[PDB]
């Protein structure tokens, strides 16, 4: 654990990085040096000596891959931005004109291109899955799982098979992945759930689709893992703005949430207004027989019908005063 960063051959500032990926979301440094990969391949192919590019689009591009793996499709693809942009492969498409197409790269071609190998890639595309739907805290241990529901347990094991190739310790990965991505059902961050909210966030061309009637969605729904990554998006993002790259940005606020006292709603109200926020919820979940001003009785609807996201506007207005 401790003995894993001791040699690496890390900066300093890689270590720190790495460090804060595996406390705040559950990964082990396995993962986590996979993520640190990805960063390093997007830095050769994107330069900004070499080339045009800059630390933001390298910023986007990391938010945009993480993100994919669970945010896909054409209607994620306008929003966050289409990934076919920066990465395909061109094909002669008429052998007799010599004309060619570019042909999008797979996720997981993606992951190669920028230097993991296969099993790196499958690896890292699992567990960052696995990270998500577990974030929460409303998924079971395997012992729970085959009592309840046994074709969902047969299905994950088949899939941690697939990454690696036996079904061997597939209980005791679960498990032990269970407790660190959920932090023992507390909750963590949704770790691909932040990324899409910030590659979005980032795109030349998170919480208020959570809080509200957006059509996608399962309606509201922000549990812990998405009340966390939605604030720490808004958050990260404005130290960003102010001049820092991702990777200092995500340190030194990660860094100051553990030094201060509710750093995380504090730090929101300050990015977005909490009566903004209170009105743009109101709007959308209270009805119009309810008068909004009368702010008891609102928020006694939203606690009894959204629980969620009361305890959303709970946690703030404790912090707006
Ligand atoms: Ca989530
Ligand atoms: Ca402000
Ligand atoms: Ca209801």
């Amino acid at each position: 654990a401790y003995a894993a960063l001791k040699d690496l051959t890390l900066s300093k500032q890689d270590k720190v990085f790495l460090e804060h990926l595996m406390t705040e979301y559950g990964f082990d440094s396995t993962t986590a040096r996979q993520i640190l990969k990805l960063k390093q391949g997007l830095e050769r192919k994107f330069s900004s000596i070499f080339d045009d590019y800059t630390q933001e689009e390298r910023d986007y591009l990391l938010f945009r891959i993480i993100g994919s793996v669970s945010y896909n499709g054409v209607k994620w693809d306008e929003t966050a931005g289409y990934l076919s942009r920066y990465f395909y492969k061109e094909v002669v498409s008429n052998p007799v004109t010599g004309e060619k197409q570019k042909v999008p790269k797979s996720l997981l071609d993606i992951f190669q291109e920028l230097g993991l190998s296969k099993a790196e890639a499958k690896q890292l595309q699992y567990n960052l899955s696995l990270q998500h739907e577990m974030a929460g805290g409303t998924l079971s241990t395997t012992g729970d799982m085959v009592k309840q529901d046994p074709d969902y347990y047969e299905t994950a094991k088949n899939s941690y098979k697939l990454v690696y190739g036996t079904t061997e310790g597939f209980d005791k990965f679960w498990d032990e992945r269970l407790k660190a991505y959920s932090n023992d059902g507390r909750g963590n961050a949704d770790f691909t759930h932040q990324s899409i909210t910030m590659a979005t966030h980032l795109n030349p061309t998170g919480w208020e689709g959570d809080t509200t009637y957006n059509a996608n969605e399962r309606k509201p729904s922000i549990g812990e893992d998405d009340y966390k990554a939605d604030l720490d998006s808004v958050n990260i993002i404005g130290r960003m703005k102010k001049g820092q790259s991702y990777q200092s940005a995500m340190s030194s606020y990660y860094s100051d949430v553990q030094k201060g006292h509710s750093v995380r709603e504090k730090e929101f109200l300050k990015n977005k207004d909490w009566e903004k926020v209170k009105k743009t919820i109101y709007d959308s979940l209270v009805p119009n027989g309810i008068n909004k001003n009368a702010d008891s009785v609102v928020k006694d609807y939203i606690a009894k019908n959204y629980p969620d996201v009361s305890k959303f506007l709970s946690r703030l207005e404790s912090v707006a005063g």
